[PDB]
């Protein structure tokens, strides 16, 4: 039982239906998503774990879709957000969705048969769409009543000078219709991400029913936090960035070294491969050793090989 | 002095910058717009104050545009509707659009040099607009949290079942960038309309402002309400339309000969181009003649022959 794994690691924060969902993945498999919007021209730690359930899902047997926001990154999603993005240009986007496109390649298997990684670009859904086409054939379906009580956009609508642009607010309905889009274009019934995007996920739910009367699913991952309730992939107060130009090898292994000893076994759940009976073991051999925990050197090891592979983790170790 | 002769006659409900307004008029002749929106095959008595206050302008020497909603009867105006209104196809819109334009065009001069009359459509502006185009570079300039509490909305934001789609909620950005269009294209920097259109004329001028940098002004024209307080320009529970094969001219002429002595002398400022003094001198004849008010029979011989022509006069007294 996949989701049941999942649990075990701590990873499944919210599920739309969980008992029809693990019904739906015993049937054998599926196919799956995960978005990623170009805000930056890396990923960040924040990406991570949705990434690694990619694989995850993957290795179970199922069918991973990775999909860039080449027309979300244009609008900037608002979920859980105090100020509005800064809109960028059409050609810094291009140039930050052709890097986040390379970046998720190799988290992924494009070359394993049936259940080959697929990688999709939103822009496609919405290149050749016509903005009366949108406001009528998509919009119709979205009641502003229910839009203004999404928690994901609720704080953002108390006073106009900490309030949400038309733009933003709209960006509900993009990723409502990739939904659809991915259902309709090719067969998706999942997506997963983080908690934010719990909101965003269940209006592409409703609208797939709505549009083509298909059964879709949801399934969340936790926003990673700290026992010490501190911000989670901080490094000398910048993003712990996936990309090595930006945060090299060395910063990203002394990051996973630093993790506290209340953090430590989670995260080896959250960002390792290492089985459940392991990290169990290891806890218990820190727990009744005397020594100082070995745990932090083991996720260090684990994550920076993952995202950096062996000379990554040789130029960290140097 | 033109926006006091409008007053003297009950035609002005409110004006954005009455000052600055009449102080462009006093200059020189400007560029003016109303908007009439193919909800049917035909306007109705609704549309009727609006299109003769076009015509009164055209008079003073000023330049009528009236445009017609090609994109925006494709949206629908929820402004101060209790229900959501129903979508009509894109070829119903083409064809009810062709007849709305022949039924605006008799009431201007499209034939007298400088201040000849032009028809638009709204259509041009949206077109060729991709609905990214429209979210970024139009929906950025407006806030949600100022969106709903605009009078026209705010009430329909109360409960779901009493509620507003994403498609009606955003009309308020097309008639907005409407005006900012009719501006650039134009020079227009007038746009009068019913008093239920204040909402969306005040957007139009902020927009044109944040987009050109030009002030530009708003005047509305009463809802022609009945002294007794019921329903104005409906017969039998239904629509007084313009078009004579909905509604007859006999029906038409039976329509104003049944108005309330209460509401005559009223409709007689705002429906026909006789001097206050000489609809004034008709009052004094009603009030001390001892015999029946010739006022009505003035009033439906009049507007029928306005509306329906002198053809139109003969078929009503058959
Ligand atoms: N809103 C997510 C990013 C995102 C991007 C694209 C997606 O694909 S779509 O086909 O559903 O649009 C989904 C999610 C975030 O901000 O993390
Ligand atoms: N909303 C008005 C109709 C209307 C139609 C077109 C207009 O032109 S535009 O260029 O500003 O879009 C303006 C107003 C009604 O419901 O009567
Ligand atoms: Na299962
Ligand atoms: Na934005
Ligand atoms: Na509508
Ligand atoms: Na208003």
């Amino acid at each position: 039982n996949l989701i049941k794994q999942l649990q075990e690691r701590g990873l499944v924060a919210q599920v739309t239906d969980e008992e029809a969902l693990a019904e739906r993945l015993a049937q054998g498999p599926i196919a799956l998503y995960c978005g990623f919007d170009p805000t930056a021209d890396s990923l960040h730690l924040g990406h991570l774990v949705p990434l690694l359930c990619l694989k995850r899902f993957q290795q179970a047997g199922h069918k991973p879709v990775a999909v860039v926001g080449g027309a979300t990154g244009l609008i900037g999603d608002p979920s859980f957000k105090a100020a509005e993005r800064k809109l960028n240009t059409e050609e810094t986007v291009q140039e930050w969705v052709d890097k986040i496109r390379k970046q998720v390649a190799p988290f992924l298997d494009f070359d394993c048969g049936e259940n080959s990684a697929i990688a999709a670009n939103n822009y496609d859904f919405f290149g050749n769409m016509n903005v009366l086409t949108f406001l009528r054939d998509i919009g119709k379906h979205f009641s502003v009543n229910q839009m203004i009580n999404k928690e994901a956009v609720k704080q953002r609508l108390n006073r106009e000078d900490q309030g949400i642009s038309f733009t933003e607010f709209s960006y509900n309905l993009l990723q409502g219709y990739g939904f659809a889009c991915l259902n309709k274009q090719y067969g998706v019934v999942l997506q997963i991400g983080g908690s934010d995007q719990w909101g965003n996920i269940t209006s592409g739910i409703d609208l797939t029913r709505r549009l083509h009367q298909n059964q879709v699913f949801g399934l969340t991952v936790p926003l990673i936090t700290k026992a010490d309730g501190t911000k989670f992939g901080k490094t000398e107060g910048g993003a712990v960035w996936l990309d090595p130009k930006k945060t090299s090898p060395y910063k990203f292994y002394q990051f996973w070294i630093n993790t506290a000893d209340a953090d430590v076994y989670r995260f080896l759940k959250f960002f390792t491969f290492m089985s459940i009976e392991e990290i169990n073991a290891l806890e218990e051999e820190d727990k009744n050793s005397g020594k100082a925990p070995r745990a932090q050197y083991v996720l260090a090891e684990q994550v920076t090989r993952l995202v950096h592979g062996e000379e990554g983790l040789q130029a960290a170790k140097r």
